[PDB]
Order: C-alpha cells, then structure tokens, then sequence
C-alpha cells in the first residue's frame, strides 16, 4: 500500500479507510 496517498488528498479521499 502507498502511504504515500494519505498524504495526497487526492488518494486519500479513496483510501480513507486505510488512512
């Protein structure tokens, strides 16, 4: 997993639950 997402808005809305 890109954890790196939870730091881009972007892919944190879509990885909320991981997040």
């Amino acid at each position: 997993f890109n954890w790196r997402c939870c730091l881009i808005p972007a892919c944190r809305r879509n990885h909320k639950k991981f997040c």
